[PDB]
């Protein structure tokens, strides 16, 4: 009733910038709550290799992805969403995890110099992708890396196909991009001045149904090197995995997806003992992966041409103990 | 026995147009029937685009796609398929719903001016494609439009993965075609004044894998403006989706798949509360949600590029009463 | 321990050539045991359509797709995989079954006149992709042929969603492989005398994301006319299909997939009933069906243009006695 929404409790979360995820807990805490956000718009430029390639981001929280929102099962998501005068395009939201007026999109259009606060209830437990979606540019938007995930966790937290609880020590989350940036007949990559200067030459691009790049967390390379994501043999991870517009193929090299929520619906029963997952464009999904051995694994999407060519690989650092009985090396490389 | 299916009884039934679906019964009024369709084949010029792109369809009953038969399990299908001598291809159908004989390709290959009947008992409940599949030809007639669906209801109507009925209130069938259309030097769609003048042209536009049109109901906007498809607030609607050649990635842009046979089988438990289904290429599946709040939605694969800039997007217009429970906008747009 | 490993019994696997599988009981004979496997890899030239076109292969035990090798849930698999003076190249193999170090691609690099042996325990039950990938140039090794899969069994062989027996009387192995293969300035498909000096005009190909040649068994036509795979009507077969780096969507044009574990995976549930399945880049699957119409049977990846344009396509020849209860010619074609 009127009373009993105005009367719940409400809460403020600082978002954290992906692949880490802000503060919350997995059992839900109490009865349902308003778990409140606020993301401000960036337009801006951004290196997506190291050949010094740029896009004009469209970044929420000023990150692509944008952020990790995670609330409970019928738990509330009221988001303040800021776009600053110093942008120059319309903007929006639709977030997949709600109900109505295209997802938020409808009630959320400000241009630059505008702000809004939507609120929806959280009804559908599962990872969701979110995006922008300008009537009549919505593509341009999303390609542009203007999209994200939430997390609508289970009220008593995840589960597997039995109901025993699964309980993570860590998350990632891992957004996907594919980037449509134009070139030059020298096949040399194009700059321009501001967003709009773009338009007709990427959607050209966009056309041909062929990234130019296909990157994780904004970047080639992004969560490889001194950015690769950690873990400890015997420890718990789940990984949130979206793509906005494109279907993507997850594979962890040398491990796998124990359990795979694969359309990211939390109420569809787990995937078990996965190799390679599938993630549709427009969709999120999560893999829970208890690791066993150390060392270096890569987690790619497993077309290894848009992995190992056009950006698509991160990599895990893992500690801990070696276990001979999963695997060894009974004859080491010897002629 | 020849004996026992002579003596069942027989139905005539008169298809419609797609996204419309013959009368039929959710739960089946009787024993085992033999039902009978009949389809002409009309090689015909369609207009796919705003601009007034033109392809030479191929086209079951006239229309791309072919109408959406409806059975029951263990009914069967008699299907009279035409072949006009005003044609000027050889034609015949493959029903994945079919068992033997290349799902009937192998039994109704038709020339201009001949006719064929064939009849097959529908053993397994789901929804289906069909489509032609002449030796020799098979990609260029699938992708002329030569392709619809059929569904096979279990005799008890639909259930969920729990044995609750699901009893829909209206259907829709949604077919999707991938159109391969040849361009001049300057980029603009060609015209032939034959089909066969097409050919080349067009196989070489087929082995880039990239379609210049993807569209729902024939052409882009089909299903838009006053051809939208309705609801109410309340209202149970199951949305069936083909698409004979290529992968797709059907999303409610406001809503969700309360239930989606993702598969298209109906003994293959539906997965719940999605967000954004997929349907491989060569399949059809089937989304089955209650609306709950009114205005428009758009229906659209998402891989946004193919919904907004190659015409996969489609609306639903819903009346009924806003739900502030489910979302509000707190702030309106403002400075 | 590595003693009580050391004590279990040692088996010398003999491997055959897809889509042949070796010798191997459904049920577990016995309890835990060390499989031992050989495979010499060879880098050699293979004709993939019939207009010549060469591609340098680089193959598991001399084919493409590699052998399909056969364990249990809980053997261990020993490989010994030799890369011989003749090659040029340095190899790996990557298990998608095995857990740590890249799926043992971190131990098993092997320079031409070395080899390795490798020892996991396979405690996942399913079809696994495997596959070279040496640091640095992993998706040109698995593009050019250097990828197949192995099928771990539960000990006590297959069953349905409900825990009943599924017991199959024939097993074919199916690896469909994308080829990128350079063209000149006249589209004339390019010869090269090393598989070294292809490289570079290969990556181009591969960066567009479409394959100029999708096949089964490593070529048009591989599993077709007479090396038609065989059945009988009322014989249960198991289809095993593979790909290492690109989608896939099987089709049997004139049947079913009665069961299909279409994640690959045998402790998750198989969907039923199926149409046309699909199996991401970098999975394999697996499909149960059994026959009950003779005649030839398509085998498909259902993009039919990549089916019937580019190669991807197999036959079934099925002996036995149509059923026309199934399917019946009421009308023959005729004017
Ligand atoms: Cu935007
Ligand atoms: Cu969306
Ligand atoms: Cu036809
Ligand atoms: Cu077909
Ligand atoms: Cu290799
Ligand atoms: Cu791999």
């Amino acid at each position: 009733t009127a009373a009993e929404i105005a009367a719940l409790p409400r809460q403020k979360v600082e978002l954290v910038d992906p692949p880490f995820v802000h503060a919350h807990s997995q059992v839900a805490e109490g009865g349902p709550k308003v778990v409140e956000f606020t993301m401000v718009i960036e337009e801006k430029k951004i290196v997506i290799d190291d050949a010094g390639t740029e896009v004009h981001a469209m970044a929420f929280n000023g990150t692509v992805p944008g952020p990790l929102m995670v609330v409970h099962q019928d738990d509330y998501l009221e988001l303040t969403l800021i776009n600053p005068e110093t942008n120059t395009l319309t903007h929006n939201i639709d977030f997949h995890a709600a109900t109505g007026a295209l997802g938020g999109g409808g009630l959320t259009e400000i241009n630059p110099g505008e702000k809004t606060i939507l609120r929806f209830k959280a009804t559908k437990p599962g990872v969701f992708v979110y995006h922008c979606a300008p009537p009549g540019m919505v593509p341009w938007h999303v390609v542009s890396g203007m999209n994200g995930a939430i997390m609508v966790l289970p009220r008593e937290g995840l589960h597997d196909g039995k109901g025993k609880a699964l309980t993570y020590d860590k998350i990632y989350y891992v957004g996907e991009q594919d980037f449509y940036v134009p070139r030059d007949e020298n096949g040399k990559y194009k700059k321009y001045e501001a967003p709009g200067d773009a338009y007709e030459d990427t959607v050209k691009v966009m056309r041909t149904l062929t990234p130019t790049h296909v990157v994780f967390n904004g970047a080639v390379g992004a969560l490889t090197g001194d950015k690769a994501m950690t873990a400890a043999v015997g420890e718990k991870v789940l990984i949130v995995h979206s793509q906005a517009n494109r279907d993507t193929r997850p594979h962890l090299i040398g491990g796998h997806g124990d359990y795979v929520w694969a359309t990211g619906k939390f109420n569809t029963p787990p995937d078990v003992d996965q190799e390679t997952w599938f993630i549709p464009g427009g969709a999120a999904g999560a893999a829970f992966y208890t690791f066993q051995q150390p060392g270096i694994y890569a987690y790619v999407n497993h077309n290894l041409i848009e992995a190992c060519e056009l950006g698509a690989a991160a990599h895990f650092k893992v500690t801990g103990e070696w276990n001979d009985d999963l695997m060894t090396s009974v004859l080491a490389p010897s002629g």
